[PDB]
Protein backbone atom coordinates (compact mmCIF):
# COMPACT_ATOMS: atom_id res chain seq x y z
CA UNK A 1 0.00 0.00 0.00
CA UNK A 2 3.15 2.02 0.97
CA UNK A 3 6.65 1.53 -0.03
CA UNK A 4 9.34 2.03 2.78
CA UNK A 5 13.04 1.70 2.56
CA UNK A 6 14.73 -0.02 5.83
CA UNK A 7 17.65 1.94 7.37
CA UNK A 8 19.04 -1.21 9.35
CA UNK A 9 19.61 -4.84 8.92
CA UNK A 10 16.93 -6.60 11.19
CA UNK A 11 17.28 -10.28 12.17
CA UNK A 12 13.66 -11.90 12.89
CA UNK A 13 12.95 -11.59 16.85
CA UNK A 14 9.77 -13.84 16.54
CA UNK A 15 8.50 -16.50 13.94
CA UNK A 16 6.24 -13.99 12.70
CA UNK A 17 8.68 -11.09 11.96
CA UNK A 18 10.15 -10.67 8.72
CA UNK A 19 13.67 -10.37 8.27
CA UNK A 20 15.66 -7.90 6.02
CA UNK A 21 18.90 -6.02 5.06
CA UNK A 22 19.41 -2.14 4.62
CA UNK A 23 18.08 -0.79 2.22
CA UNK A 24 15.17 -3.26 1.16
CA UNK A 25 11.98 -1.50 -0.12
CA UNK A 26 9.36 -2.89 1.79
CA UNK A 27 5.79 -2.50 1.19
CA UNK A 28 3.65 -1.80 4.36
CA UNK A 29 0.69 -3.72 4.61
CA UNK A 30 -0.49 -3.16 8.30
CA UNK A 31 0.09 -0.71 11.04
CA UNK A 32 -2.50 -0.90 13.34
CA UNK A 33 0.01 -2.46 15.43
CA UNK A 34 2.00 0.86 16.23
CA UNK A 35 5.44 -0.14 16.70
CA UNK A 36 5.08 -3.35 14.75
CA UNK A 37 3.93 -3.01 10.99
CA UNK A 38 3.44 -5.95 8.46
CA UNK A 39 5.45 -5.88 5.96
CA UNK A 40 6.35 -7.58 2.25
CA UNK A 41 9.92 -7.14 0.97
CA UNK A 42 9.70 -6.38 -2.44
CA UNK A 43 13.40 -7.12 -2.82
CA UNK A 44 13.03 -10.67 -1.39
CA UNK A 45 9.45 -11.81 -1.66
CA UNK A 46 9.31 -12.92 2.30
CA UNK A 47 6.55 -11.15 4.37
CA UNK A 48 6.25 -10.53 8.10
CA UNK A 49 6.55 -8.08 11.19
CA UNK A 50 9.00 -5.43 11.16
CA UNK A 51 9.89 -2.37 13.99
CA UNK A 52 8.47 0.12 11.91
CA UNK A 53 11.35 2.73 13.31
CA UNK A 54 13.33 0.57 11.11
CA UNK A 55 11.91 1.62 7.96
CA UNK A 56 11.80 5.24 6.08
CA UNK A 57 9.31 6.24 3.25
CA UNK A 58 10.67 6.25 -0.26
Amino acid sequence: VTTFVALYDYEARTEDDLSFKKGERLQILNSSEGDWWLAHSLTTGQTGYIPSNYVAPS
